[PDB]
């Protein structure tokens, strides 16, 4: 249980935040990332449309089964490509998504392309503000209307360091309008996920913004168990994306979605334990739509 | 170094179990001869696959050594007969402390007997378990064999609360130093698949209180579970490595992870959680007790 009374943002629908055991773990799956096999032009955005539509469907069954909401990880490394990108999303899910490109260019560039169709400020969440946020970012941002922003609390290491950012970056979001912060500490490697989980902590202890991570970062480049194959590569991934949740955190990005049906099922495992401590803590769960009610 | 208590660390035949979090990694306990095991073709006497058995013991010594993770045999058996044969076969097969399992406080000193005396019996076999209702007997044959580590099963029908089942101890403990055990491995016990919660919360009282180490058999309702079992792999595997992982995050020292066979993918599981606790060690300044640690292994 946290010291700071813990926000909860209700983002198209999708619960994320609270004390632990109060709501399902957010799981948010990568589409159209570097070398996505059905993405034949990543310049032009040009892919496979049955094979995106096929994983957005198993997404929405998996999170039926589990009870844990989904938003997704829309990538793109051009405006063109993450302006169709988009486009794909919104007419083919409900759900929330993270507009992320590594480059701010082409956040904002994406930004002004999408137009204000309201569907936008509803579903878009900007990913990122990060350290060297731009005033352009924050005004595109605010004219754009968004409401949701993932704070990328992270520098060039220690959890310490990864708060003193948070004028902060909290501060600086709030210049731009953004009223719901989904605080992500930034994840390096594989080991030094304990960092991350870590800085989770603290934010949840002292400001109670939701708190998440991507533990996917390193996980899909770690041959030396990724070549063990089935079902070995997807235990110690389990491991990384479930040691998050058991620190507290209220969202994961898993990576590629073509791992949500085992993600799902390991990050329903741990919420139903973790729930189960709502006996001991005095939590009330949110809602009955919970993996402690649905995988027994 | 999260824990208050100065914690103690054991060794039961080279095997170190305990430490704060990230000292020593999760020693894995397997089980071998449980009930329905197919490699046993007559439980009553003790009959059974012994290449399938050797098979087990090398494969469990060959993760070991991929990942420095640790390993105990959990021997069950349902007779003194069975339970004989079976720690007989263990003792020859491999190097590895073990548990002497049975629910039965009759068949556990009838096995102590037909063992008896052997300096092998003291180095490697730990009792399994003390428990509330420990007889005057098992004390008596444990003192009598010289055994020196035994777990403590820190768990009453009168004690499901965390902080309730830890009061049993002083007492267990008690009980067991009258039996000549100078090493106690707490286990709070593990009644379902989502109360581990409340297990892995003893652990932590255990730890935190006594420095004991603290594990437990997430095991016990895992491979029951049918709706996830159904599944098939790799989702049963990932959802059982989300409960046997779980007690790690939050301090526990070793896992009696079930039936041998799933050794392959518990190992590389509980290796990836040792792996990122012992990266915590560079900001609470805990020392690893050894250079055998997954961090420095599975990477
Ligand atoms: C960088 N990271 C991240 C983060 O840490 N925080 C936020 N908010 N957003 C993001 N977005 C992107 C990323 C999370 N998503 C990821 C992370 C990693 C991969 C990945 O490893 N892809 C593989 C190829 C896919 C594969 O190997 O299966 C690669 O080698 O690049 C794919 C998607
Ligand atoms: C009860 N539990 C336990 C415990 O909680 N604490 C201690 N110290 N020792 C023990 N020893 C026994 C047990 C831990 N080991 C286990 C737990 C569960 C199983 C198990 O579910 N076996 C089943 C399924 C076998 C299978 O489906 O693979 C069977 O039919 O035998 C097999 C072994």
């Amino acid at each position: 249980k946290f010291t700071a009374q813990q926000h909860v943002y209700d983002i198209n629908g999708v619960k994320v935040g609270g004390q632990p055991g109060e709501y399902p773990t957010v799981l948010i799956g990568s589409i159209f990332y570097r070398g996505h096999k059905i993405v034949s032009d990543g310049q032009k955005g040009i892919f496979d449309k049955d094979a995106a539509k096929a994983l957005l469907d198993q997404e929405a069954e998996l999170s039926a089964e589990t009870g844990n909401p989904f938003i997704i990880d829309v990538l793109g490394e051009s405006v063109e490509a993450l302006t169709k990108y988009v486009e794909f999303i919104l007419e083919n899910t409900t759900a929330p998504f993270l507009l992320d490109s590594i480059s701010p260019d082409v956040r904002v560039g994406a930004l002004k392309n999408l137009g204000k169709d309201p569907e936008i400020q509803k579903r878009l969440i900007y990913n990122s503000i990060e350290e060297h946020y731009t005033e352009e970012e924050l005004a595109a941002i605010k004219e754009a209307g968004l409401k949701t922003a993932v704070i990328l609390a992270f520098s060039k290491l220690k959890p310490n360091a990864r708060i003193d950012l948070l004028e902060g970056l909290i501060a600086a979001a709030k210049r731009a309008g953004i009223e719901q912060f989904l605080v992500d500490p930034g994840v390096l490697d594989v080991a030094s996920n304990s960092w991350t989980t870590e800085a989770i902590n603290v934010v949840k202890e002292q400001f109670g913004y939701p708190g998440g991570c991507a533990p996917s970062n390193a996980v899909y480049l770690w041959k030396k168990m990724r070549s063990k194959g089935t079902p070995f590569f997807e235990v110690a991934g389990a491991a990384v994306f479930t040691y998050p949740i058991t620190q507290g955190a209220d969202f994961i990005l898993y990576g590629p979605m073509m791992n949500a049906p085992w993600v799902y099922r390991a990050i329903a495992t741990t919420d139903a334990m973790i729930a189960y401590n709502n006996k001991l803590t005095g939590v009330k769960m949110g809602t009955t739509e919970h993996p402690l009610l649905k995988i027994f």
